[PDB]
């Protein structure tokens, strides 16, 4: 059968734990990953003979920024390319947000995209054509229930190999990795810590 | 009429600085690619009136907060002649990043490390000489001491124009402002977010 991995992503604060601990049914577990240093939540599903891990990476605000959580993210993605990102808006903060899910798009990556807290941004009167987005940026889109139809496009989004994603992926986050060996480089060189 | 824009995170000492660059004779102006209003005032640097600008601090050069669309916004459409930017010495490590993000875009930079002495107070300890062969960029340390040396640096660096440097820094900045102008597309299309009421 196949096995894949799906990453998480979005900013924080967004929902994203509970949809992770729906997603996993509760049963993730801590893990130690290449690239990085820090434990990261991942869960397995079977789905038929098929297999995908599922891993919940910390909200970010800039794929290419330098904070701790975005460098995890960062050397996560480079490292361990996941076959799929989903990412997750906040339907509520949409106007914020939208800037990581087309960081991720100029990576050329494999990506569904579920708007999150549907209901709530309708209170403040806030409407998203999801059709009309999707179409814009060629990616499928989704709000939540919503639920079977993300789940959808989730399987389908998995059945189908990306040949040389993985090398589009690197190289776009070369000019990053290139600033951050220039900082423990300058560091390490002139700057005497306690 | 030469630009320096100060740069920097906040809680660097910037607006302390500026105001003691431009004598408390600071403006309000309206600059080319913002819709918000920024501090400028004029320094004599050597023989020549110097215009210099007091950017918001920020965090990240792409990020897309107010004060980092408005520093990118500024840098394309009126690219200064010197970026003067200030990193607070007792961060040193969590700063770094925006100093070389700067120096990515290939802008004309000076750097001034404030806080000097509250650094050495916490055993923090940098070369700057080390840290500006490095970078080939001028460091200069300040903390009072250090003003003199920086305004110095500041009228050598203004010498000999790069060629081809205005260019360089709009092309770094332009797909960041690809990802806006997608953003903007897509919210006009799909997106209703309205007013109170």
């Amino acid at each position: 059968g196949q096995f894949k991995r799906i990453a998480l992503l979005g900013m924080p604060n967004t929902g994203k734990s509970t949809l992770f601990n729906r997603m996993t049914g509760g049963a993730a577990r801590v893990g130690n990953w290449p690239g990085i240093t820090v434990e990261l939540l991942s869960g397995k599903i079977l789905l038929g003979a098929d297999m995908v891990e599922i891993i919940d990476l910390p909200g970010i605000y800039d794929l290419h920024g330098f904070s701790d959580d975005e460098q995890v993210v960062r050397h996560f993605l480079h490292d361990n390319v996941p076959d799929l990102a989903l990412v997750i808006l906040n339907a509520t903060q949409i106007e914020r947000q939208m800037s990581l899910l087309l960081q991720l798009k100029q990576l050329n990556m494999n990506i569904v995209v579920l708007l999150n807290m549907s209901d709530e941004a309708k209170q403040y009167g806030i409407t998203i054509d999801s059709r009309k987005m999707s179409e814009l940026l060629q990616i499928p889109v989704f709000q939540l229930t919503g639920y079977q139809e993300a789940l959808q496009a989730v399987t389908r989004a998995l059945r189908y190999p990306t040949p040389g994603m993985a090398e589009n992926v690197r190289t776009q986050l070369e000019q990053d990795e290139h600033i951050e060996a220039e900082m423990v480089r300058i560091l390490k060189s002139a700057v005497q810590i306690p």
